[PDB]
């Protein structure tokens, strides 16, 4: 089937429905090819999302909705939220309230760098299998324990880049290699990026890591002259709407549910 999407849908309708196999998925939107019901993000297949859109398209709201979807699908022992918000976006991650779920929220660039590096080096790197092990030894290793870590990164274009005099690494760069290997350490990065400059957007290292990780990418409002791939062009769209594009090339028009 292929139905047309409403102007708006409440995220609470989406959550109450998913609630009612061996699922490892969250849902924060409805889809044209899902009979206007929830579109599950299968986290074993696509452990995160890259979200690309022009101003006003609903990048920030989508992360709020994803946060709320996480909290309704998982207990705090199963999932923790790390909130990265360099623009202190109005009505954004700063207002997502959940004690027990939020292990860190930061907006200051050095603070963000600290939070991401601590998570990557103290928590996630240990979950990787040690180097210099036989494949036989690797197959019998104990799996890591603890919660899955959902890192919500708004406005990656506003993260401070690498510099010299004084030397500083790009803010949050510690996470990039673990994002490629995210399926092994239970890391789930949902990052948004302004995409008015379609031509630099592929050079953004956050986009590179997510593409290299082969996560799905959500193309919200964009210039229809721009091409997602040989077969799919970007679309101009109202807020909350986007083209969900899998690494396999599958494409769905979706509508992000409006958060509580
Ligand atoms: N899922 C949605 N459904 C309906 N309307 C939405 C949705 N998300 C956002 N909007 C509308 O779009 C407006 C801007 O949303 P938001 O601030 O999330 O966009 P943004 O892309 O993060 O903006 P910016 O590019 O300025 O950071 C909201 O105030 C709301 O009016
Ligand atoms: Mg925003």
């Amino acid at each position: 089937s292929l139905q047309r999407l409403p102007q708006r849908v409440e995220l609470s309708a989406i959550v109450e429905h998913e609630a009612v196999g061996d699922d490892l998925s969250i849902a924060f939107a409805i889809g044209e090819r899902h009979e206007l019901g929830p579109v599950p993000i299968k986290l074993r297949e696509s452990p995160g999302l890259m979200i690309l859109g022009r101003q006003g398209c609903g990048k920030t709201t989508a992360l709020v909705a994803i946060g709320e979807a996480v909290m309704n699908r998982f207990s705090p022992q199963q999932a923790q939220l790390t909130l990265i918000d360099p623009k202190t976006a109005p009505h954004g991650l700063r207002d997502l309230h959940a004690p027990g779920y939020v292990r860190a929220y930061a907006y200051d660039q050095d603070e963000i760098d600290e939070v991401i590096t601590e998570l990557a080096q103290q928590i996630l790197l240990p979950r990787l299998p040690p180097k210099g092990l036989s494949q036989e030894e690797l197959r019998a290793l104990k799996p890591w324990e603890g919660p899955r870590h959902f890192v919500l990164i708004d406005d990656v274009q506003d993260l401070r880049p690498a510099q010299s005099y004084p030397q500083k690494p790009p803010v949050g760069a510690a996470l990039w290699k673990l994002m490629e290997r995210a399926r092994q350490v239970g890391l789930h990065v949902f990052s948004t990026r302004n995409s008015a400059n379609w031509a630099t957007m592929p050079m953004d290292p956050w986009v590179k890591s997510q593409t290299s990780a082969k996560v799905a990418q959500l193309y919200m409002d964009n210039d229809p002259q721009n091409r997602i791939n040989r077969s799919v062009r970007a679309q101009t769209l109202p807020p909350g709407r986007g083209l969900l594009v899998g690494a396999d090339g599958d494409v769905e028009g979706i509508l992000v549910g409006y958060p509580s």
